[PDB]
C-alpha cells in the first residue's frame, strides 16, 4: 500500500533528469521593466518569488522546439494568452509555481506544452516504467480537457497519454496503463486504486501538475493527493493551480513545492452564484431583436414574472422599449438622460407587477434592490466581465433560482474568453459555437 520511501537512501540511486529548456530570446530582455511591468499589470498579474522570468509576448519568444511551435500557432492565434506569456518562461525553465487564476482559466496549455518538452529530453519508456509527467485533476471533465491538449500537442512525438478517472471501465484502464503512457492524468481517487494493484508506478515521475488544487481538497481528495506526492521524488518540478486560497491550499503548496514562483492572474474570483442558469447565444446584432421576443415570451408565461433587460446605450433602451410596448409589452425604460423626477416610479411599479419588464443600462444599474427579478436578459453584451456578473447577480438568491440570457456577438470577442471561465466555474452548459473563444 503506502510505503513512503526515505528520499536520502533511494534518491541518490535514482537517475537524474534535466528540467530547464528556456532560451529567453533577447527580444524580451531587454524591453524593459516599465513595459514588462506595464504588461504584467495590464493582465493583473501579481508575481512574487525569486528570479522570476520576464514574460514572453509572442509564440516565437517562448523557447519552444518547432514540432510544437508549429502546432501552437497552427491553431490560428496571435500573441498567446497572458497566462501563457508569464507561465511558459517559468515552466520551461523548470521552476516550481503556484498560480492563482479562476477555475476555467487558460491554464492547461501553460504546463502541457513545457511538459511535452520535458518528456522529449529523456530516455524512452524502457519497459516496466510509468509516466514521466503526472497531472491531478478533481473532475473527470477537466481530466479529459487536459488529455485533449496532451494528444493534440503530443501526436507530433510518441507522446502517449491515458487519463484514469472514475466512473468508467476499470479494466480498460488497466489495459491503458498497461501500454506505456508518458503522460498520466488522474483523479486522485482512481490513481490510488491503480497504485495498490500496482498497474502503474510513479518512480519516473519528474514533472507534477496539480490542477484546480483548491477544489481537489474541497471534495476531500487531500488524503489521496498527499500520499501520491510522497511517492514522487522531491527534486521534481511541481506546478499547482488554484482559484481560491484556503489555509490548506496554502499549506499544500508549502509542503510539496520547492522555491516556487507565485503568479496570480485573476482577481480572487467572484461567486456568480450557482442558483442561476445561464443562456448564451452567439448571434448578430441584426437578428437580435428577433430572439428578444422568443425569450421574453418564454418568461412571460409564468405569473408573476419580472424580467430585466440591459442594452449598451440609453438611446437603445428607448428604441428597445418603443419597440416592445408597441406590440403590447408593459415595458418602461430607465436611464439618467431624462427626468430623474419620474425615474423612480418605474420601480414602485416594478416590484408589484404593474410593469414586469424594465429595460436599463449598466450606468443606470446603480444601487437599486428590487430583487425578485426573474429571467434577466443582456440584449447588448457589456464590455467587461465584472458587470456581466453584476448584471446577472440580481436573480435567484432568496428564491434561489433564476435564469440569465445573453446576446453575444463578434463585438464582444475579447470577452468571449473570460465569459466561458464564468460558466465552468458554475458548471453550466456552454453553447457549442461560443466555445471558439476558449483560449487565447
Amino acid at each position: 500500500e503506502l510505503i513512503k520511501p526515505n528520499w536520502d537512501e533511494e534518491l541518490p540511486k535514482l537517475p537524474t533528469f534535466e528540467k530547464n529548456f528556456y532560451v529567453e530570446h533577447e527580444s524580451v530582455r531587454d524591453r524593459s521593466d516599465s513595459e514588462i511591468a506595464q504588461f504584467r499589470k495590464e493582465n493583473e498579474m501579481t508575481i512574487s518569488g525569486h528570479d522570476i522570468p520576464k514574460p514572453i509576448t509572442t509564440f516565437d519568444e517562448a523557447g519552444f522546439p518547432d514540432y510544437v511551435l508549429n502546432e501552437v500557432k497552427a491553431e490560428g492565434f496571435d500573441k498567446p494568452t497572458g497566462i501563457q506569456c508569464q507561465g511558459w518562461p517559468m515552466a520551461l525553465s523548470g521552476r516550481d509555481m503556484v498560480g492563482i487564476a479562476a477555475t476555467g482559466s487558460g491554464k492547461t496549455l501553460s504546463y502541457c506544452l513545457p511538459g511535452i518538452v520535458h518528456i522529449n529530453a529523456q530516455p524512452l519508456l524502457a519497459p516496466g516504467d510509468g509516466p514521466i509527467v503526472l497531472v491531478l485533476a478533481p473532475t473527470r471533465e477537466l481530466a479529459v480537457q487536459i488529455q485533449t491538449e496532451c494528444s493534440k500537442f503530443g501526436h507530433s512525438s510518441r507522446i502517449r497519454n491515458t487519463c484514469v478517472y472514475g466512473g468508467v471501465p476499470k479494466s480498460q484502464q488497466i489495459r491503458d496503463l498497461s501500454r506505456g503512457s508518458e503522460i498520466v492524468i488522474a483523479t486522485p481517487g482512481r490513481l490510488i486504486d491503480m497504485l495498490e494493484i500496482g498497474k502503474t508506478n510513479l518512480k519516473r515521475v519528474t514533472y507534477l501538475v496539480l490542477d484546480e488544487a483548491d477544489r481537489m481538497l474541497d471534495m476531500g481528495f487531500e488524503p489521496q493527493i498527499r500520499k501520491i506526492v510522497d511517492q514522487i521524488r522531491p527534486d521534481r518540478q511541481t506546478l499547482m493551480w488554484s482559484a481560491t486560497w484556503p489555509k490548506e491550499v496554502k499549506q499544500l503548496a508549502a509542503d510539496y513545492l520547492n522555491d516556487p514562483i507565485q503568479v496570480q492572474v485573476g482577481s480572487l474570483e467572484l461567486s456568480a452564484s450557482h442558483n442561476i442558469t445561464q443562456i448564451v447565444e452567439v448571434v448578430s446584432d441584426f437578428e437580435k431583436r428577433d430572439r428578444l421576443n422568443k425569450y421574453l415570451e418564454t418568461a412571460s408565461q409564468d405569473n408573476e414574472y419580472k424580467t430585466l433587460i440591459f442594452a449598451s446605450t440609453k438611446r437603445m433602451c428607448d428604441d428597445i422599449t418603443k419597440y416592445l410596448r408597441e406590440d403590447g409589452w408593459p415595458a418602461l425604460a430607465i436611464h439618467g438622460d431624462k427626468d430623474q423626477r419620474e425615474r423612480d416610479w418605474v420601480l414602485q411599479e416594478f416590484r408589484n407587477g404593474r410593469s414586469p419588464i424594465m429595460v436599463a443600462t449598466d450606468v443606470a444599474a446603480r444601487g437599486i434592490d428590487v430583487k425578485g427579478i426573474n429571467y434577466v436578459i443582456n440584449y447588448d453584451m457589456p464590455g467587461n466581465i465584472e458587470d456581466y456578473v453584476h448584471r446577472i447577480g440580481r436573480t435567484g438568491r432568496a428564491g434561489a433560482t433564476g435564469t440569465a440570457i445573453s446576446f453575444f456577438t463578434e463585438q464582444n470577442k475579447g470577452l468571449g474568453a473570460k465569459l466561458i471561465s464564468i460558466m465552468r466555474e458554475a458548471n453550466q452548459n456552454i453553447p457549442p459555437e461560443l466555445l471558439k473563444y476558449d483560449r487565447r
